[PDB]
């Protein structure tokens, strides 16, 4: 079980998630979003190893699934490989945890967490309006935007 | 504990399970920003093997036996509920590089670079130094790897 939680079932700030299973990266640069992306700017997304094993067998997110979206800045727009976007420095993380026992009234049993900094002890749980509304509305599978996770789409049975 | 499988002629066999290796960073060179034909289209998701990641945490150096896989994917869209930008589509192919001072004593940095004809190919095709190493040698921040674009590596070294 890769998440740890407070008494009130708040996700403690994940550690070592960069050693979890990467499932996809997207980029919303500030310069293409009126100088402020909602989630600036590169997004590197990870699912915990245990939930990955379960996804390879079921194509479903189990209770205990932790997904971390790590934000990084655009570091440059041209390299020897051509023009585009290339990452810079880390900016922070978002996370979501699915758990029908801890979050029985949350849409999809998912809890969404923001993090004040990489130094924070624990996440801040989010109201449904702030995160779950957009994800339920538009994500291809169980409030996870799998249309942007080719690792997931190719790993499911 | 090495992650590269090789023929007897030291040819790297097509890496399997590298999507469970340690992701070190992602970039994108969209076709539309490169004359409709990027050199490596389009998203690049880069992995380093778990043993060499463990060694990199300790030393900030690539051990003998390092395998790095660059997985290419398409731009699947440019707009999503999160904003405008680039979002990946389907998998396009892989590039790889393997460090080995005994198998590859005459290659710059002892790196062998491999292209792969498709995801079905049994093995890679080792590349001449002109085709890959020359660019990597000449611009990569560290030991022919573009660590300026791998924040995972930079933050994970001592
Ligand atoms: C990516 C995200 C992830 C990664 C898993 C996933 O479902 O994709 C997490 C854990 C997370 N966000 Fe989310 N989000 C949105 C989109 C389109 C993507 C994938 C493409 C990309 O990386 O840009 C996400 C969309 C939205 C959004 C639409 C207006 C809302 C308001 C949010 N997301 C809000 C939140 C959170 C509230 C602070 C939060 C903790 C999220 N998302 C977590
Ligand atoms: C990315 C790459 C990687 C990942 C490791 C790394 O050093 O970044 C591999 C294994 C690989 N390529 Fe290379 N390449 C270049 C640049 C700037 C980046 C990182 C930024 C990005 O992802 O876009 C690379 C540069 C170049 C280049 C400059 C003109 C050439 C000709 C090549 N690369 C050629 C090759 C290969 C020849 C077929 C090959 C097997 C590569 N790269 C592997």
């Amino acid at each position: 079980n890769y998440g740890s939680f407070t008494k009130e079932h708040v996700l403690l700030t994940p550690k070592g998630y960069r050693e979890w299973v990467f499932i996809g990266a997207s980029v919303t640069p500030n310069e293409l979003n009126d100088d402020k992306a909602a989630f600036p700017e590169f997004h590197n997304v990870y699912i915990d190893p245990t939930s990955w094993g379960h996804w390879k067998k079921t194509g479903e997110f189990r209770d205990g699934t932790v997904i971390v979206k790590e934000l990084a800045g655009v570091g440059s727009k041209a390299s020897p490989s051509g023009n585009g976007y290339f990452p810079g420095e880390f900016n922070g993380i978002e996370a979501m945890v699915k758990d029908s026992k801890r979050y029985p009234e949350r849409p999809g049993n998912w809890a969404f967490f923001g993090f004040e900094s990489y130094e924070a002890k624990q996440g801040i749980i989010q109201t449904d309006e702030t995160c779950a509304a957009c994800h339920k509305e538009h994500a291809a599978h169980d409030m996870v935007f799998t249309q942007f996770y080719p690792v997931l789409r190719a790993g499911k049975p």
